[PDB]
């Protein structure tokens, strides 16, 4: 595996330390501290935050006289240095907030036996290993912020033992890091910040340049290639949050000590986590991953002038703060852990001091629907309203594979839609990364909506290389984008011949922002077995032929709800009920209904109709219209009647009320039968009835809306070269500007259609006089 060539990011390696060390100064300085101490007082979330922090068990348990020997069990060897490494910073803490003798005297203790017992005896390469280098990072950070808290309060002879303990761990870890972390996931850059936290804490210590040098360096093999540069990780949210837990507190220990500000940096993988989130709030269960909140509000005080993408007005840190607080948290109750580290973390203790109650939550004003092309995910999104029914999301997943906690997911698709998660990643596992069926069933190309050549799965060109993306359009009424992967590319493990070629060009597109086309062309140089799965999430599968309705109930992930599916072609293709596993969290795995649409053929087609319905909602009216070149039908929804078409050539060719030569066309009719909304791929005239539409020189993408009579107004996708646009105006009315991109651009009326040299892409409105 090649871990240089992703598009990812990296920060100054060069080790940046203050004069003389100050202590405390990690989280806040000596002044800061009545101000901490009175927080709790700011909002009812402060309140609980203390409520929490102020009666943890670590303050009132009895330190363990029972250090634990090489030959027990992994996990008590884990819990004993978690509770220690907890019991130094919840009692460091609570005595600053509260002056308390014993809390000085239990932190104290705890930081003199901390990495006493059998640690450095064992091996943390070992799997699972109660001292694995992810659990010792938890442990450091825990510990050196225990001792930055108490220092000021120790005797000369107790500070010279406790900064010995923690130079200690420092040196092995700087010395084992690559060895324990030998590929660069989440197992070298926790440790690595870990690190990083005891260079900062013990800046005067002579090694602390070399071990802030190398911590800097093994953080950055990370972000270069298991980061790409707009946020995305490719570990999944998960392991994005497990990398969250040590990075946050990092990124706050080297600005407060150093005056070192890399929040500008890290910007965009919090940017991210807002652009997937669902209706609810939570990150998608794609590679190794469960749902996941992600804690934007840890960080939002530092983007307070950062500008974002998600609102007209507002700064990032409101979204980031809106974010976070609109999440449902119901599937971590009662517990409320979601970092992945519940033995370890003192979350409530680093919510407490990140948290800023006078950010106002502000919900993004921008088109849900974003298009971030380098990673290769893509989200359909109608609305950003918080648990809302009304709302559809669907995640396009379309991201170059890592070596580490990898799915075959290649132009696979998620739905959240009626507050119910529908159309569905079958998720990381049953319980653990060690499991058979993990291997057998869950990262297996099967257990994803994708389509398998002869069982190959589609995937990258060429390594670390995002899937393309083309013809990205966004508007009021339709949304859409392509992808293109290979059957006979790159993957892990790596698999060098094949016995063809092909590739699948997967469009989604997003009608009446309601819901969704699935429209794949397949080429291949061989006859082949193309195998089409649709996994419905956790619901009663039902239906016969090429109709299947997904039936959910209210569960721990949303409300009673259904999704209705039709597959094209209807003939050409057989239809399979299968049954496979869904889990979105640990330990809560069942079987569901998946269907599996199968052709044998050489270059083809599919195209799934798949629309969320609220429990008791009428099923649309689905007519499959597909032929011999060209697969497609008519859905009868809310009194209107859609119509979809799609063919391999730019080939004049008919379907319903359609006749075209694109290779994608998309239509809406009123209660009235009268066309208000069209779409093209690739397409030089539509007919609607037999009406002309449009007409141009050469092949064009884009979508209009001709609702209003006196603004026709849509988008175009981006263009290589100048097209003439020719588009019908409604009859015996004037054309009086067209503005594309803002800016008007020259235009003439010829035959009743208003005429134009487009040169570039973008908005577009034709405006009408009368
Ligand atoms: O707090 C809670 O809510 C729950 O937390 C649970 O803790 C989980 C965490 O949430 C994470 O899932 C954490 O992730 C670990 C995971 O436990 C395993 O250790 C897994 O193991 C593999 C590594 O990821 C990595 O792939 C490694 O690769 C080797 C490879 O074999 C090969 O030889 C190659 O050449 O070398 C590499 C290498 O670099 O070493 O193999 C590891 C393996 O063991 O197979 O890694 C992830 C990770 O990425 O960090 O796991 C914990 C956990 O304890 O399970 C849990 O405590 C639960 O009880 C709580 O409720
Ligand atoms: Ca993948
Ligand atoms: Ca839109
Ligand atoms: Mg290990
Ligand atoms: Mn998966």
């Amino acid at each position: 595996a090649n871990y240089e060539t992703y598009d990812g990011f990296k920060v100054s390696e060069e080790p940046v330390l203050p004069e003389k060390e100050v202590h405390p100064s990690l989280w806040f300085t000596k002044s800061d501290i009545q101000k901490i101490k009175e927080k709790k007082n700011e909002d009812s979330f402060t309140a609980e935050l203390w409520e929490e922090i102020s009666n943890s068990p670590y303050l009132t348990m009895e330190i363990p006289t029972d250090i634990p020997s090489a030959t027990d069990s992994d996990t008590d060897i884990h819990k004993y240095y978690g509770n220690m490494s907890r019991i130094a910073k919840y009692n460091a803490f609570m005595y600053l907030m509260t002056g308390k003798s014993e809390y000085r005297l239990r932190a104290t203790e705890a930081l003199k036996r901390a990495f006493d017992g059998p640690i450095y005896e064992m091996d943390p390469t070992v799997s699972g290993s109660g001292v694995d280098e992810i659990y010792r990072a938890v442990w450091a950070q825990n510990f050196a912020t225990a001792y930055d808290w108490i220092q000021p309060y120790l005797s000369d002879e107790d500070d010279e033992i406790i900064r010995e303990r923690l130079a200690k761990e420092a040196q092995v870890v700087y010395e084992n890091l690559y060895t324990w972390g030998p590929r660069p996931h989440n197992a070298l850059s926790k440790p690595a910040w870990g690190l990083g936290t005891l260079a900062l804490t013990l800046s005067d210590h002579p090694d602390a340049s070399k071990w802030l040098n190398r911590a800097l360096e093994a953080a950055n093999t990370n972000t270069l290639y298991f980061f790409n540069k707009d946020g995305h990780y490719r570990e999944g949210a998960h392991y994005y949050v497990y990398s969250l837990v040590n990075l946050i507190p990092f990124l706050y220990h080297y600005k407060n000590v150093s005056g070192v500000n890399y929040f500008p940096e890290y910007k965009n993988i919090f940017e991210w986590a807002v652009k997937i989130r669902n209706g609810r709030g939570w990150m998608p269960n794609v590679e190794d991953s469960w749902i996941k909140p992600a804690p934007t509000h840890m960080v939002a005080s530092q983007y307070k002038d950062t500008d974002t993408d998600l609102h007209s007005t507002a700064k990032l840190a409101n979204i980031l703060q809106w974010s976070y607080f609109n999440t449902d948290f119901r599937p971590w109750e009662p517990d409320g852990s979601y970092t992945g580290a519940s033995y370890d973390d003192t979350w409530d203790i680093d919510q407490y001091l990140t948290y800023d109650s006078t950010i106002e939550q502000i919900k993004p004003d921008v088109s849900g629907t974003v298009f971030m092309n380098n990673s290769g995910q893509t989200v359909f999104r109608s609305d950003w309203n918080f648990n809302n029914p009304n709302s559809r999301y669907l995640l396009f997943q379309g991201v170059a594979e890592a070596d580490n906690h990898y799915h075959y997911d290649h132009l696979s698709f998620i739905i959240h839609a009626e507050n119910q998660m529908m159309a569905s990643d079958s998720g990381y596992s049953r319980n653990s990364y060690g499991e058979g069926i993990r291997t057998s069933w869950y990262l297996t190309a099967e257990a994803h909506n994708v389509i398998t050549a002869n069982g190959e799965h589609p995937k990258d060109v060429s390594e670390n290389t995002t899937p393309v993306s083309r013809y990205d359009m966004d508007t009021d009424f339709f949304d859409f984008q392509e992808k293109e992967a290979v059957y006979d590319g790159f993957t892990f493990p790596e698999k060098n011949s094949y016995d063809f070629s092909g590739k699948q060009i997967r469009a989604i597109g997003f009608p009446r922002q309601d819901y969704f086309v699935v429209a794949d062309q397949l080429f291949s140089d061989k006859e082949v077995q193309y195998d089409l799965y649709l996994h419905g999430g956790r619901g009663e599968m039902s239906g016969e032929g090429n109709y299947r309705l997904w039936t959910y109930e209210d569960d721990r992930y949303g409300q009673e709800a259904k999704m209705a599916a039709w597959v094209f072609p209807s003939k050409e293709s057989i239809f399979i009920d299968k049954e496979g596993e869904v889990n979105y969290e640990a330990g809560a795995f069942n079987s569901y209904g998946y269907l599996n649409a199968r052709q044998i053929a050489k270059d083809t087609m599919f195209m799934q109709i798949i629309v969320p319905l609220s429990k008791y909602a009428d099923i649309p009216e689905v007519v499959d219209l597909s032929t011999d070149d060209v697969v497609g039908g008519t859905v009868v929804k809310d009194n209107e009647k859609d119509t979809f078409m799609q063919q391999l050539n730019n080939a004049e060719n008919s379907l319903g009320d359609i006749t075209t030569d694109a290779t994608f066309a998309y239509t809406n009719e009123n209660s009235n039968n009268e066309l208000q909304h069209f779409s093209v791929r690739q397409g030089t005239s539509l007919d609607y009835k037999g009406e002309n539409i449009f007409v141009s020189n050469k092949p064009i993408t884009f979508a209009l809306d001709i609702s209003d009579e006196t603004q026709y107004k849509g988008t175009i996708a981006a263009l290589n070269e100048t097209v003439e646009l020719r588009v019908k105006n409604p009859v015996g009315v004037p054309t009086e500007s067209v503005v594309v991109n803002g800016e008007n651009i020259e235009f003439s009326v010829e035959d009743g259609y208003t005429v134009i040299q487009v040169a570039e892409g973008g908005d577009i409105n034709i405006n009408f006089g009368e």
